[PDB]
């Protein structure tokens, strides 16, 4: 199948627009690029900001709103009748470190006195009832979907003792979906966001922290699994059991940030896209053959997927495309090889189905089709 340019070629929404939404993530400079906005138009009917919505973009100072940045995403997605996900309202990364801190200035995390750290709890609590209202009453009637919380899981299966956790316990989780709801209302539909949410004790973690969630009445539609893979993990067998699980559950769930990478991790990656050999992209395209064929098999637990970029020439995995060099300065990819220095986030991975030259790659081709 050739290498024909994305803009000639078949619409990716269109061929999945009975099963589920297709969605990029975007940065408002690209809205100002003739070759996004034309990729945006023909092939997503579904966007979200990679970075502008998160709260240290929001309110990076207390009182200080910028929409402005947001305001072009959902302006665009508007004029081009496309969803939008809003990602994200609370997230222990890109958070502005005023939140933590008590009235006389001093960390939060650091208070002794009992009486203080309940304070504190209930300071924090209204700060961020107040960041919600604030971004949803704005955009309650053109955003459908919310990432009300990130990443709040950790890897070994215990809530994440971030600061929002270490001062207001479980609580932070339960008032954000409290706030989403109380001032969007019905309609808006609110996800927990989180990666290697098909693996274990991870998984088992999430799944009983949404079940009581529930039981207790907390507002919660569905989950978003960022889905930031490699060519043959996690297995699509797990991601089978994952999302049946959920939906056993009785929760939506859209996959919020797909990018394939084409290493390992910690990744050992080439130098520049021109060094990655032909044989990783059928690789990477049999992967992705399979994965839609699933994503379709399970197209009725799943209301949206969305890639984590447009396509190659921009993807957050280059920032942790690590380049490993030998001795004599040669580049090695095989993680069990000799090395003698690193250049840490200098290399270049290629995660999508569209090449950095907006080019379609053995990838789209693979789920463009019906085999
Ligand atoms: O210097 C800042 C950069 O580090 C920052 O990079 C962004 C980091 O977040 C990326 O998106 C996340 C990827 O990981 C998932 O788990 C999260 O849910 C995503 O939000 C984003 O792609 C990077 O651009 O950019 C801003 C700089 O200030
Ligand atoms: O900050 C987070 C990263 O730590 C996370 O990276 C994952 C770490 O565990 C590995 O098993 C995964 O391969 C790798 O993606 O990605 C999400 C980001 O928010
Ligand atoms: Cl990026
Ligand atoms: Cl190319
Ligand atoms: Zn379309
Ligand atoms: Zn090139
Ligand atoms: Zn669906
Ligand atoms: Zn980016
Ligand atoms: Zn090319
Ligand atoms: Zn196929």
């Amino acid at each position: 199948k050739p290498h024909i340019s994305a803009l000639n070629a078949p619409q990716l929404d269109q061929r999945y627009k009975n099963e589920f939404t297709i969605g990029a993530a975007v940065e408002p400079y690209q809205l100002q690029n003739e070759k996004d906005v034309q990729m945006l138009k023909r092939h997503f009917n579904s966007i979200v900001a990679e970075n502008v919505m998160k709260p240290i973009s929001i309110q990076p100072e207390e009182g200080k709103f910028n929409f402005e940045q947001a305001d072009r995403i959902v302006k665009f997605a508007k004029a081009n009748g496309m969803d939008i996900r809003f990602h994200t309202l609370v997230w222990h990364s890109q958070v502005p470190q005023w939140f933590f801190l008590d009235k006389e200035g001093k960390p939060m995390v650091n208070e002794t006195d009992p009486v203080k750290r309940e304070q504190n709890k209930q300071l924090l609590l209204k700060r961020l009832e107040t960041h919600i209202k604030t971004i949803v009453e704005r955009y309650k009637d053109d955003i459908k979907y919310w990432d009300v919380v990130n990443e709040v899981v950790g890897d070994d299966g215990k809530l994440r003792n971030s600061p929002w956790y270490q001062i207001a316990g479980i609580d932070y989780i339960k008032v954000a979906f409290q706030a989403a709801r109380k001032y969007g209302g019905d309609n808006i539909k609110l996800y927990m966001n989180d990666y290697n949410t098909e693996v274990e004790p991870k998984r088992t973690a999430l799944y009983n922290l949404v079940k009581q969630l529930k039981e207790e009445g907390v507002p919660i539609d569905g989950i978003g699994h960022q889905s930031h893979i490699q060519i043959g993990w996690p297995s699509e067998a797990e991601i089978e059991k994952t999302i049946n699980m959920f939906a056993a559950l009785g929760l939506d769930n859209q996959i919020t940030e797909l990018d394939v990478s084409m290493y390992g991790w910690p990744p050992r990656a080439y130098p520049t896209y021109d060094a990655i050999p032909k044989q990783k992209f059928l690789d990477q395209a049999a992967r992705y053959d399979r994965l839609f064929k699933l994503y379709e098999k399970l197209s009725d637990k799943i209301s949206n997927v969305t890639f984590w970029g447009i396509a190659d020439n921009h993807t957050w995995l280059d920032s942790r495309a690590d380049v490993y060099y030998d001795a004599n300065g040669n580049v090695v990819v095989d993680p069990n090889a000799p090395y003698a220095k690193v250049e840490k986030g200098k290399g270049k991975d290629a995660p999508f189905v569209f090449g950095p030259d907006y080019k379609v790659k053995p990838a789209y081709w693979a789920i463009i089709d019906h085999k």
